[PDB]
């Protein structure tokens, strides 16, 4: 039953399967990330959140039976979802284009401030985000370009680049620090994001496979 969801022209296919693992992914959600200018959203980038097919089971313990509307304000819900034994694809697809250095600041910034909010912000996650910057400086990306941020459940992120939306087979990148692996979803669906489409979607897509 899940859809394909389409942010300004750029398309999130309903399902999508991994290169890098074999795995198969299901679209959990769809939305947009931008600045704000002088009070007016000026949008670069789409973002879809994909989540391994077997996160269903997973989550069904817990969440099968719960109204969208109940999930939406629960907050355990998306932590199950960020730090589930599952893993996790986001797609990040160009709006407007903006080189590797630009793109990754705000990201680290984000992933930065949640990282000290938690207490686990040590040398280790320091070194790891300097790596994460580090693959990011290389890499431009014009309209339609793409990011692929892979939450393996064992501690890595991985990080793999298009010139548009099609999965590269191969990840430029591995960053293996358990904290930093989720730090990049948390910072778009966990409690301290304030974005809300993310999270909607979730709420609204989840429950129907939740029962089946
Ligand atoms: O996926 C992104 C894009 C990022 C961003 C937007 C504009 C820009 O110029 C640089 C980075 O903002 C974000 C903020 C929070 C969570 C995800 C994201």
């Amino acid at each position: 039953s899940i859809t394909a969801i389409t942010v300004e022209n750029l398309e999130y296919p309903a399902v999508v399967t991994s290169p890098v693992t074999g795995k198969s992914y299901f679209l959990g959600g769809a939305g947009e990330r931008g600045l704000t200018i002088e009070g007016n959203f000026i949008k670069f980038t789409a973002i879809g959140v994909y989540l391994e097919d077997i996160a269903v089971a997973s989550l069904a313990a817990k969440w099968k039976g719960k109204s969208s509307e109940e999930l939406l304000e629960t907050l355990d819900f998306y932590r199950d979802i960020i730090s589930g034994p599952f893993e996790k694809l986001i797609r990040g697809s160009k709006i407007r284009e903006l080189s590797g250095p630009e793109y990754s600041r705000k990201v680290m910034e984000n992933c930065v401030a949640h990282l000290k909010s938690v207490g686990t912000y040590g040398d280790a996650e320091a070194e790891a985000m300097q790596k994460f910057a580090e693959a990011f400086k290389p890499v431009n990306f014009p309209p339609g370009a793409s990011v692929f941020y892979r939450q393996s459940p064992d501690g890595i992120l991985g990080l793999s680049f298009s010139p548009d939306t099609s999965i590269p087979e191969k990840e430029a990148a591995l960053i293996e620090n358990k904290a930093v692996s989720s730090a990049v979803l948390e910072t778009m669906i966990g409690e301290h994001a304030v974005s809300p489409d993310l999270k909607r979607c979730l709420a609204a897509r989840l429950p129907a496979l939740l029962n089946e």
